[PDB]
């Protein structure tokens, strides 16, 4: 029961997260279709086993351990989709609660086997990237990692600018002064309510955030 | 934790009739490596459920509904290691215990899907027959049914046969005046200690049996 109930409630975080929501236990209870005592109790044993911390703020930090889980079964997920759809062809309906299922039981070795036979695992059939897959086998610039983080605009520094084509770009996404999440890719990218900036390095150097 | 329990059980059962075996609870636990105690608690439950009957011999007749329940995971399992072979490429020492976990989650659909795309279902990679996909979508001539049944030998009456070929596959296959399995194919075959005999029409209705 233990194994598949934590990893779901990682991969809801994941989710959470990549969607933007702070990751609340009643965001979680809801989505998860349990109760929020419930969630309280699962919550309390994956704290004791390492895998989150419950801020102060009562949002669920993942430990690094209860990310690379969380990071993992969203793999799992996502790679499990991709079969189910591009080579089992099972009616795109069913899919999601398929690899609901098979992503606790999917072993690593299956994965890469997966990875070798589809076309394509750059994203789910559902428009998501698949993560972890390396795994299987302040300036901006400065400050984003390979993680997705939430930061605070502090200074933006146009002035400075030679290319000004983002500038309306970051006006259309709405920030100026706001809370932003910030990655590095193949970098740096900033999103804001569903809308990405990828900026480029001359931006990336100049814009300063905080934490937070 | 139950459900999967449960259909392991099963599918145990299910295999050791295949194989031969008497379903005795301690043939059970050592196979599934668990405790005769262990093993006790789960078939006193699946009584309970209405799945197992103990016989007075200490052996568990699968009622009807467990037996269609065994031979469902025994489906999706072997469903699965096909997938996992054929398509998927995993290394073949591996596919069982990967399948061992794949048969609790699939559907009835996902198995629907796999009929259509695999090459061949009629056996697992390990030259077992897949049963259960037609659900999916006295005289031996007499006795036998579609599923599989011991009998005891009580006449063969080759003195009444024109055709005598298989007298000595008979006598090869060591029955005379005991115990067999009796089933209808595509009908009538006889087993007797992993040795099988397809009895021809003309034998299938002279050779007589009983319980037992
Ligand atoms: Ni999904
Ligand atoms: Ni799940
Ligand atoms: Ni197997
Ligand atoms: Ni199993």
């Amino acid at each position: 029961d233990l194994v598949a109930t934590t990893e779901m409630y990682l991969r809801t975080i994941y989710e959470l997260e990549e969607e933007g929501v702070t990751p609340l236990r009643a965001r979680i209870a809801e989505r998860l279709e349990q109760s929020g005592p419930t969630v309280s109790q699962t919550v309390a044993r994956m704290e004791r086993d390492g895998l989150v911390v419950v801020a102060s703020d009562r949002s669920l930090q993942m430990t690094p351990t209860g990310r690379t889980l969380a990071t993992a079964v969203m793999r799992k997920h996502r790679l499990a989709e991709r079969l189910l759809t591009d080579i089992i062809g099972l009616d795109i309906n069913k899919v999601h609660d398929e690899a609901d299922r098979w992503e606790h039981v999917m072993s690593d070795e299956v994965e890469r086997r997966l990875v070798k036979v589809l076309k394509d695992v750059s994203r789910s059939p559902f428009g998501n990237p698949i993560p972890g897959l390396d795994e299987l086998g302040t300036r901006v610039i400065d400050a984003a990692t390979s993680m997705p983080r939430k930061v605070r605009i502090v200074q933006i520094n146009e002035i400075f600018q030679v290319e000004t084509d983002q500038f309306t770009q970051l006006l259309d996404a709405d920030i100026r002064v706001g809370s932003e999440v910030e990655i590095v890719d193949r970098h740096i990218t900033l999103s804001h309510n569903g809308k990405d900036v990828e900026l480029l390095d001359d931006l990336a150097h100049t814009i300063r955030i905080e934490e937070l």
